[PDB]
């Protein structure tokens, strides 16, 4: 019993943008207040956590395009 | 018993945009207030959590396009 | 008993947009208030949670287009 | 007596195609026979000729599109 | 008497194609036979000729697109 | 009497192709036979000729695109 597998996908795909100008952008939020009160913090087994955060973000990429691919050939016996 | 598998998908797909100008954008929210009160925090087994957060975000990508692909050939016995 | 599988899908698909200008956009919400009170927090077995959040978001992508594909050939015995 | 010619043709044309796949094509003609008998051949000036030819042609272009133009301003006296 | 010619043709044309795959092509003609018999051949000036030819041609271009132009301003006296 | 010629053609043309794959191509003609019999051949001036030829050609360009132009300003007297 002979097994033959050929795995030859092809992609010529493009992910693209064009823009004339980004222009004037004004991030001006009023001052927030964040208060958190807790007594104990027990953490185990791959847990991840964020407490009391206050983030201001002004992300203005001229492109900002993204492509994701995954290929996976798996074999048993 | 011979098994032959051929895996040859083709894509020439495009994900694209054109824009004249982004123009004036004004992120100006009033100051929020966030209060959280808790006594104990027990965390285990891949849990992830966010408490008391106050996020202001002004994301203005000139493209912002996205493509996702997954290929998966699996075989047994 | 011979098994032959051929997997050759083709796509030339496009996902595209055109825009003259994005123009003036004004995110100006009044200041919210969020209060949460809790005594205990027990978390296990892949749980994920968000408490007391107050998010202001002004997402203005010049394209914002998205494509998703999945291919899956599976075989047994 | 003045003369003024402004030859300014503007071209924005496109000649285009899409095809998914060209597929299986089978050029299998039976064997031809060509016999020509002649005694004398006298040629002069701009003659061009072909005798006793047997051509098999397969032509499978992925596009095969064509454009031709012939601009011609002529002036006298 | 003045003369003024402004030969300014503007070209923005495109000749283009997409193809997914060219696929299996099978040029398999049967064996031809070509016999030509002649006694004398006298040629002069601009003659060109072909005799007794047997051509097998496979031509499979991935594009195969063409553009031709012939601009020609001519002036006299 | 003044004369003024402004020969300024502007070209922004494109000739282009995409192809996913060229695929399996099988040039397999049967064996031809070519017989030519002649007594005398006298040629003069600009003659060009071919006799008794048997050509097998496979041509598989990945693009195969062409562009030709022939600008020609001519002036007299």
């Amino acid at each position: 019993g002979s097994v033959q597998i050929v795995y030859k996908p092809v992609d010529l795909s493009k992910v693209t943008s064009k823009c004339g100008s980004l222009g004037n952008i004004h991030h001006k939020p009023g001052g927030g207040q964040v208060e958190v009160k807790s007594e104990k913090l027990d953490f185990k087994d791959r847990v991840q956590s964020k407490i009391g955060s206050l983030d201001n973000i002004t992300h203005v990429p001229g492109g900002g395009n993204k492509k994701i691919e995954t290929h996976k050939l798996t074999f048993r016996e």
